[PDB]
């Protein structure tokens, strides 16, 4: 009846978002009090995103589309402190809206692989009127879209198909990887997450290292670890939604110079799957259970998790 699941993968791969989904799917979702706890995270993420774009404009030498935005940028810093405390005035919202709508700001936003920016920047910025309303309470999707890097070990429990799951989540940033070993005992299954959309990005800790290459190294280490011979290895090729949009405009050759396929979702997605699955040194004795996911999409995760659960019931 007992099942231990361990979520692994590089930073920003979506591990913690999968954990949040278990609450929505298996429990009754986030309560009003719990949602309110995320209000300051949504506001902080929103302000940090617009600030990151404005910072990049200086570094890349991009001017504002309309000159009047310079004073809005000044007012952004004067007012930014409140959001961080869970407050969002109409004045601050207006400043952020005008900045977000500016052509120069948009030009910089569209060059985000050149700096570090939250995947949920557009999600919150495009929905400013809603999140800025007085008495705003985060929705389940707003909670799922929040971003806070994991430190330490998060343990979550839930019952599904008469099984009591004990799910462990850890940080994927370089500084937190030394902690993965504390979770290595009695693992029924490992869910290794990979952000498909990372193929053209670089690590925050190092701008010379391709994020997908880093992910591959980690997977090769985990999948081939003799300690995990009897542990089910589940591979979540995550952020499939972002990958579908990006493949249309950013060459996969940035990551795999030898890629000869077209810039289409199906071909490119299958190529990446093969690149990771080929790292398995024991293809005849060890199976990898791969699924393409969008961690923020509850219905997608529900069906994928139901499928993963059967594999676990049947094998472990
Ligand atoms: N659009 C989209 N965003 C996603 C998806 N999966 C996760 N995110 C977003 O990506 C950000 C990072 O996700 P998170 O779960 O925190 O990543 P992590 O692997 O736990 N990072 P760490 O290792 O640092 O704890 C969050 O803002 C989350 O909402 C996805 O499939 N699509
Ligand atoms: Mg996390």
């Amino acid at each position: 009846r007992e099942v231990k699941l361990l979520l692994l993968g590089a930073g920003e791969s979506g591990k913690s978002t999968i954990v949040k989904q278990m609450k929505i799917i298996h429990e009754a979702g986030y309560s009003e009090e719990e949602c309110k706890q995320y209000k300051a995270v949504v506001y902080s993420n929103t302000i940090q995103s617009i600030i990151a774009i404005i910072r990049a404009m200086g570094r890349l030498k991009i001017d504002f589309g309309d000159a009047a935005r310079a004073d809005d940028a000044r007012q952004l810093f004067v007012l930014a402190g409140a959001a961080e405390e869970g407050f969002m005035t109409a004045e601050l919202a207006g400043v952020i809206k005008r900045l977000w709508k500016d052509s120069g700001v948009q030009a910089c936003f569209n060059r985000s692989r050149e700096y570090q920016l939250n995947d949920s920047a557009a999600y919150y910025l495009n929905d400013l009127d809603r999140i800025a309303q007085p008495n705003y309470i985060p929705t389940q999707q707003d909670v799922l879209r929040t971003r806070v890097k994991t430190t330490g070990i998060v343990e979550t429990h839930f019952t599904f198909k008469d099984l009591h799951f004990k799910m462990f989540d850890v940080g994927g940033q370089r500084s937190e990887r030394k902690k993965w070993i504390h979770c290595f005992e009695g693992v029924t299954a490992i869910i290794f997450c990979v952000a498909l959309s990372d193929y053209d990005l670089v690590l925050a800790e190092d701008e010379e290292m391709n994020r997908m290459h880093e992910s591959m190294k980690l997977f090769d280490s985990i999948c081939n670890n003799k300690w995990f011979t009897d542990t089910s290895i589940i591979l979540f090729l995550n952020k499939k939604d972002l990958f579908e949009e990006k493949i249309k405009k950013s060459p996969l050759t940035i990551c795999y110079p030898e890629y000869a396929g077209s810039n289409t979702y199906e071909e490119a997605a299958a190529y990446i799957q093969c690149q990771f699955e080929d790292l398995n040194k024991r293809k005849d004795t060890k199976e990898i259970y791969t699924h393409f996911t969008c961690a923020t999409d509850t219905k997608n995760v529900q069906f994928v998790f139901d499928a993963v659960t059967d594999v676990i019931i049947k094998n472990n």
